[PDB]
């Protein structure tokens, strides 16, 4: 049910929440909800989207904004998300500054939790940063869905374009990143020319990156970090294994870290 009959006739638009990589995004009413808006185009086919569409409906889970249905209704597509009122993780660190070992230890328990569903699904998220992990005012954690020619391009060619060939562990490596991001600000090598990178981490000398200062944190961080950031696919634990890691099986770790965050967001 990819529903036309207008947004406006079951919503209510409050205010419009988007700009940089998010786009055009509304705040909306029927309960709050998120209304992302692309404008489709001349050679634009709703229909090779039905793929990508069905992996969101049945994709249900606490830890994964609730997907509500899509609308065409006049050259443009609108999909209408669970609310998180604080937007994401980045948003929140930019004002105020490194999240506590415990806030992160949270959030890396939500995310795994929501990944662990994913995997189950046999969805890769593929895109695990902070940027992708949103707030709600309840101090909650949902990860975000967002995202030449192949008529040359051999068979083969087209199923990597599409797939990769790696798998779902990818996104606990993502994790771990996003774990240094949340205590740093910055993913490691941030100051480095993403081609570099590229080079760097697909050298078989590659050291995995790790937290700048020692003092700081805990060896339960330190060790979820080296876990996480296992170089090797193989030897690289799950989201349910990572879940039994003590950092994120602690006792303690509840919405009120990040309703902390909220406050100190608020009154800076
Ligand atoms: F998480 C979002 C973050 C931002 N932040 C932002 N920081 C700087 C800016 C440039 C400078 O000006 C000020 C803002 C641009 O934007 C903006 C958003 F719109 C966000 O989207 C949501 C918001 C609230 N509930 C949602 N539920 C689901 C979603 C999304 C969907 F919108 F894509 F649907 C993401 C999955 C969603």
């Amino acid at each position: 049910d990819i529903f036309n009959r207008d947004p406006r006739d079951h919503y209510d638009l409050l205010q419009r929440l988007g700009g940089g990589t998010y786009g055009e995004v509304f705040k909306a009413r029927d309960d709050l909800v998120a209304l992302k808006m692309v404008k489709m185009e001349p050679d634009d086919d709703v229909s090779t989207l039905q793929k990508e569409i069905l992996i969101l409906k049945t994709c249900r889970h606490a830890n994964i904004v609730a997907y509500h249905g899509s609308y065409l209704w006049l050259q443009k597509l609108w999909i209408c998300m669970e609310f998180c009122g604080a937007g994401s993780l980045q948003d929140i660190y930019q004002v105020t500054g490194s999240l506590s070992e415990l806030q992160i230890s949270y959030v890396c328990r939500e995310v795994l939790q929501g990944l662990a569903y994913l995997h189950s699904q046999k969805k890769i998220h593929r895109d695990i940063k902070g940027a992708n992990i949103l707030i709600n005012d309840a101090g909650e954690v949902r990860l975000a869905d967002f995202g030449g020619t192949p008529y040359w391009m051999a068979p083969e060619v087209a199923a990597v374009a599409l797939k990769g060939g790696y798998n779902e562990l990818c996104d606990i490596w993502s994790l771990g990143i996003t774990a240094i991001e949340l205590a740093e600000l910055q993913p490691p090598l941030f100051d480095v020319h993403p081609l570099r990178v590229l080079f760097l981490m697909t050298k078989s000398g590659y050291q995995p990156p790790r937290l700048k200062e020692k003092g700081k944190w805990s060896a339960a961080f330190h060790n979820f970090i080296k876990v996480t950031l296992t170089k090797s696919p193989k030897k690289r634990p799950s989201a349910t294994k990572m879940l039994s890691h003590q950092l994120v099986s602690q006792p303690g770790l509840n919405r009120g870290l990040i309703l902390d965050l909220l406050d100190k967001l608020k009154n800076p």
